[PDB]
């Protein structure tokens, strides 16, 4: 297997969300990725590309013949990750005690919203709701609107499957050193909290408020925002440093001498009233054209369609085509030990073979 | 220093955006991070507490004093993260070749926005505009709108720094065979469509499509949003599983048999109405009371101000006072070897004193 994790075996208990994102990622970089799931639910080829880079096999966990086949895989590994309520491996047998009585050297990677303990700890939940306990939902959106979800990209995969795979792998690094695994609790509110550091510290110096698109991030700063232009498609501009940004007005046509100062907020809806008029006199890929090569940091707002026809994508294989179309390579990239393109999720494979290949 | 990655020795070549977080981060889990500013930008102790558990030194890297203090700190060191564009360490003598030279462990961790070749690999850019490339700012904010910026937490941290993390340790356990360090290239552009990889499944299984705000995760479905209250403050429901949806109409006192179906999306328009009116009904509070240790997948849309009176937030101590202003505290937790709270920004020290306590 390709990629800087050959060897690492990882046993995954088949969760929602951001476990499945951690285990593909590990996959992805040529871990061994075993999928337990439950019989119930598989019934073919799994056509969820989330699933790609895994050995899935199905075990009901609670029977006590699939307890013990999967205690067996646990005993071969590296790295366990379950994402169910806190409790729930604890019942089945499988929980951090258990695990260490079959392998003291055990990963024991713990994925939740809300963390293992505490009043919320057994409430159901998504990404919007993790998001929204603590600040960083309100703060999105446009000032006179009710905030927006930005996807689930900050509470599962941000805030959530990344700070998992932190803390695996930081954990495995541990481990070099003290011949131990031990226990990571990786919960959504935290992880997304340490994400949005910026804006906690940018608070305390008085560089942020609460006030949601009154800031220089969030679309209220003119030169940090999305523009419609002439053809109903957008642009992205962020030109932050004063420089970038007087390349930008050059290059939109519009005098310095004749504007408000880029940061002087006050005049910042009669900025953004003239930027918004330049903008919309030409079409989004006449601004990508004049504004190739430069540092002025305007870029065409494209939709998932149009990505496979960009220059930057195609020349740096970012995406590979598969079955209905493209999917991301792996990220980041190795020098010397290259990822792979991904499998797709194969056929269903039986515990004992996994078993016979780990011995 | 207490965490996993205690003994971890790490030279930041300091930059603005995802470096910076990375750097961080690793130093929150017990890394020796050692920050290499120009003398140009410094003045007393800094406010940025992004900066936390650092030791901050100067020196001109133009300098062949400088050059040479910086290549023995990277000689004594695990990793080198640098955030500059393409060419730029090449250029200083910083390289990766040259550090090769001098300690061929070394992990070369690069973080850029577009990555180290293709068309745009020398254009500026920010958060905005590597996010604008790969389809991801297209698909956030509401269908009858312009794109909004999810801050920047999708492009620079959790699919910039938290790519760059992965791809580091990633590497650090490679190093655990082959005895060798290596390159790590984390581009925003791919990190981030890594992040995206739901989207791009669900796309190709006719599951997503490329109108923004119609989807069930961007804001389309009346049961994955945010709703205002009578007092104009928000809740978010989250109610995807139709047992925690059951729950909410319960609680909203809406019977099931006068709604349209959950997901008969024709009928949209007239669920959202239903729920609004409902939602409207009474305050955030109230909502938060009568659904809390429910699996109504219903909280509270806290501002920042407010998260540090939330008990679930208290009592997990997912933040900790400092200087004016909560912070968050390290994430994920370790239960052997915790992290400990952040050291705050301290005063410049000597480059020499450095090479000295590191030998
Ligand atoms: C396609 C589009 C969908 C996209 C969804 C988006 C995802 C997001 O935005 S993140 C949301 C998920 N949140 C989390 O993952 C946080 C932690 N997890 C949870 O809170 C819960 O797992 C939750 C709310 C997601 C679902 O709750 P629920 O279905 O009650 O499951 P959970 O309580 O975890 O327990 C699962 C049960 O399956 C059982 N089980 C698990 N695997 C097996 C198996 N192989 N065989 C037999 N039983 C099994 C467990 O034993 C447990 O049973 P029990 O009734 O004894 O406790
Ligand atoms: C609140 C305000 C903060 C904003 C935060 C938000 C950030 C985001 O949203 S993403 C961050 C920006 N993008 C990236 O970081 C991607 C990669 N980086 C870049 O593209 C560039 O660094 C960029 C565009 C940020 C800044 O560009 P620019 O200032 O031209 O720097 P760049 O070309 O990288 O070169 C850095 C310069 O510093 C010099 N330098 C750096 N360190 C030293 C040193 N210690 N001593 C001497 N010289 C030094 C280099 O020599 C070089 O100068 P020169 O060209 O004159 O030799």
């Amino acid at each position: 297997m390709a990629g800087p994790l050959s060897g690492l075996r990882v046993v995954e208990l088949a969760g929602i969300g951001p476990g499945p994102h951690a285990a593909m990622i590990l996959g992805d970089l040529g871990a061994d990725v075993v999928r337990i799931d439950r019989p119930s639910s598989v019934d073919g080829i799994s056509r969820d590309a989330m699933l790609r880079n895994r050995r899935i096999v199905t075990a009901d966990l609670k029977s006590d013949q699939g307890l013990e086949l999967a205690l067996k895989l646990i005993a071969k590994a590296d790295v366990l990750i379950e994402g169910y309520r806190p409790g729930v491996t604890e019942r089945l047998g499988l929980g951090p005690e258990e695990c260490a009585k079959v392998n003291d050297r055990l990963i024991y990677a713990r994925m939740t919203g809300w963390g293992q303990t505490g009043p919320r700890s057994q409430q159901a939940g998504h990404d919007i709701n993790y998001i929204s306990l603590n600040g960083i939902l309100h703060a999105i959106g446009r000032g006179d609107e009710r905030p927006v979800p930005p996807l689930n990209l900050v509470g599962d995969f941000g805030g959530g499957s990344m700070f998992l795979l932190v803390g695996i792998l930081a954990a495995l690094w541990e481990r070099q050193s003290s011949g131990k695994g031990q226990v990571v609790d990786a919960a959504m509110v935290d992880g997304s909290s340490v994400l949005i550091q910026m804006m906690w510290a940018m608070r305390a110096t008085g560089m942020w408020t609460d006030t949601r698109g009154a800031n220089m991030l969030d679309g209220g700063a003119p030169y940090y925002d999305t523009y419609e232009c002439a053809d109903g498609r957008y642009v992205a501009v962020g030109a932050i440093e004063p420089q970038f940004y007087a390349a930008m007005l050059a290059g939109l046509g519009l005098d310095a001498a004749e504007l408000p100062p880029q940061n002087d907020r006050a005049r910042w809806p009669e900025l953004r009233a003239l930027l918004t008029e330049a903008f919309a006199s030409h079409d989004r890929d006449h601004w990508g054209a004049v504004f190739a090569n430069s540092d002025a940091c305007v870029t065409p707002v494209l939709a998932f369609g149009e990505v496979h026809n960009e220059p930057h994508i195609i020349e740096r294989n970012t995406f590979y085509e598969a079955n209905g179309g493209w999917q991301p390579m792996p990220a980041p990239r190795f020098s010397r030990t290259a990822s792979s393109q991904p499998r797709p999720p194969a056929a269903t494979i039986d515990i004992e073979a996994v078993l016979t290949d780990w011995d």
